[PDB]
């Protein structure tokens, strides 16, 4: 669960978690090694990245 650099992941695009809408295709500012509990982080080139972990 360490908390990386909530900081843009140039991997990372968008996630998803527990109660966490949006399209699937935003490559907002975020990461998954920083992520929450039970997320799920993927990329924008159609391409997941891994699952958060606060």
């Amino acid at each position: 669960m360490k908390a990386c650099t909530l900081n843009c992941d140039p991997r990372i695009a968008y996630g998803v978690c527990p109660r966490s809408e949006e399209k699937k295709n935003d490559r907002i500012c975020t990461n998954c090694c920083a992520g929450t509990k039970g997320c799920k982080y993927f990329s924008d080139d159609g391409t997941f990245v891994c699952e958060g972990e606060s």
